[PDB]
């Protein structure tokens, strides 16, 4: 539940949003294993309805029609092969469990599903599971529309239909047992844990009854009595009836205040300043660090779905995005999840992108493979942020400094900020519109360190900036506000 189950000393997961199972296994072997990534959150592995208007949106995968492992990402054999191949190189797989609902209630009856199962959403018939009309919450919901009309009433957000999706009656043992069996089939293949989708739309105790039915992890890869890692998706920015803390007994919770506040601070909106990040973490009103899964953006709010709104930084704001991700990866708070996206054509009318439905790169509906270019970037409009040097090297810095205290904070009173992590890593940021020239106490042994944002340590040299720290730990840093990446990070393993 709160222990991530990563191989020892791997501290981040990557969401490889809409990637095919064959591409994720090859990425585990050629890249994620070698570069120290802890694991991968994958898209929903179970069968979904095919949505033709608009043509194949990313969100049709959030409309279950059975628990068959049969999707545009692949079939069951390809899924099992990906989970074996990643586990064997020390990279864990986390499944997005869509267990609150089936598909939308106005979807058409038939076999337009990703594996050909039949369903009749209007009569609530899902013969491939099987579910029937008494496995849903239509009678339990008291609103006129049957949907969630107010997030100020706990009963309607848990018992009514979220954007018209058929709401499962999770208090019944039948539904509980049907979901537990799907999830145990996944654990047996070798999955390490689950993102529980739309946890806010389910009662904490029904989630707990499902969790109590789950198997220990597969001992080919995991220790004796290991329990699945669980993180629950609950959007709680405040101001509503449901709080994150109601879900803390079940496992970790998505802290959505983290990317909303960080975005604002880094964009310097509302009078926010990077020097205010001195007390970042619970000091800013976030949940306990041991309960939180943290991220700058997720698949929903990078395209304006969910919540986060305008301050969320994404790959579209690359320079500011890298300083937000570098700060998140250097700070001790939370378990970190990094985003990996595909590019879509945005079209804003009245400040909203009306193209936020567009699904993954595809050729007439079949998802295009991730091609790797000679310069290690991806092709086919996969943007592969997890492969950007600055992000790549900061997931490594987090593994090097794991368990080290926040130390040696400095700020210039405005937007230049620096801090270390024990005597093992130090990062300095300049988000002011003038330059930085300070001699800072780093806490590291004296020596020449390669900056891992502008470069790499290759043999006995650096490809980028070289920082000398003197015998007492201080080092002079100079960073222009016009720099490519306005921040420098050095750690025990980038010492020459
Ligand atoms: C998204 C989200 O949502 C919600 O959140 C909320 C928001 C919005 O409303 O707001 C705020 O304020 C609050 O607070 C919050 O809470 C919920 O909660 C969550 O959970 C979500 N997220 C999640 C979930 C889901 C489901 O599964 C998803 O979603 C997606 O998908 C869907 C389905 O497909 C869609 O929808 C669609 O379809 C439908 C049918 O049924 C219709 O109706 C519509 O229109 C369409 O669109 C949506 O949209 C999407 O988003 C997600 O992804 C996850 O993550
Ligand atoms: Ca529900
Ligand atoms: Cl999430």
């Amino acid at each position: 539940q709160y222990a991530p189950q990563t191989q020892s000393g791997r501290t981040s997961i990557v969401h490889l949003f809409e990637w095919r199972w064959v591409d994720i296994a090859l990425e585990c072997e050629r890249y994620l294993g070698p570069k120290g990534f802890g694991g991968v959150q994958v898209s929903p592995p179970n069968e979904n309805v095919v949505v033709t208007n608009p043509s194949r949106p990313w969100w049709e995968r959030y409309q279950p029609v059975s628990y068959k492992l049969c999707t545009r990402s692949g079939n069951e054999n390809e899924f099992r092969d990906m989970v074996t191949r990643c586990n064997n190189v020390g990279v864990r797989i986390y499944v997005d469990a869509v267990i609150n609902h089936m598909c939308g209630s106005g979807a058409a009856a038939g076999t337009g599903t990703t594996c050909g199962s039949y369903c009749n959403p209007g009569s609530r018939e899902f013969p491939a599971v099987p579910y029937s009309a008494w496995d849903f919450n239509d009678g339990k919901c008291k609103t006129a529309s049957g949907g969630i009309e107010s997030y100020n009433d706990p009963y309607q957000v848990r018992d009514c239909q979220l954007v018209g999706l058929l709401d499962l009656a999770l208090e019944k043992d039948y539904v509980r047992s049907m979901i537990a069996d799907y999830l145990n089939k996944l654990i047996d293949i070798g999955v390490a844990g689950f993102r529980i989708d739309a946890s806010k739309h389910m009662w904490p105790g029904d989630i707990k009854a499902v969790l109590d039915k789950l198997h220990n992890l597969n001992t080919n890869w995991f220790p004796a009595g290991s329990r699945p890692f669980i993180f629950q998706e609950v959007i709680d920015l405040g101001g509503e009836a449901i709080k994150s803390s109601e879900y803390f007994g079940n496992g970790r919770v998505t802290e959505f205040k983290y990317g909303a506040k960080l975005g604002t601070v880094v964009r310097k909106w509302s009078g926010e300043k990077m020097s205010y990040l001195k007390n970042w973490g619970e000091g800013w009103g976030f949940m306990p660090s041991d309960r939180a899964l943290v991220f700058v953006d997720n698949h929903d709010n990078q395209r304006g779905h969910g919540a986060g709104g305008s301050s969320i930084l994404t790959f579209w704001d690359a320079r500011l995005y890298k300083v937000a991700v570098g700060f998140m990866l250097a700070h001790p708070y939370g378990f970190t999840r990094v985003m990996s996206s595909y590019r879509w054509a945005r079209n804003f009318v009245n400040g909203e992108d009306v193209n936020d439905w567009i699904g993954p790169p595809n050729n007439n509906g079949v998802i295009k493979e991730v091609t790797i270019n000679a310069d290690t970037t991806c092709g086919n409009d996969w943007v592969c942020e997890h492969r950007w040097r600055e992000i790549r090297n900061m997931v490594w810095f987090r593994n090097v400094v794991d368990g080290e205290p926040f130390a040696n904070w400095w700020d210039n009173g405005s937007n230049q900020v620096a801090f270390g992590r024990g005597n093992r890593g130090f990062i300095v940021f300049n988000n002011d519109d003038w330059q930085l020239s300070s001699t800072l106490q780093t806490g590291l042994p004296g020596g020449t360190y390669c900056d891992v944002i502008s470069g790499d340590k290759v043999g006995n040299s650096c490809t980028g900036i070289k920082v000398y720290v003197s015998s007492d730990g201080t080092a002079q840093f100079s960073i222009s506000n016009s720099a490519e990446d306005p921040f420098i990070a050095i750690h025990a393993e980038s010492k020459l």
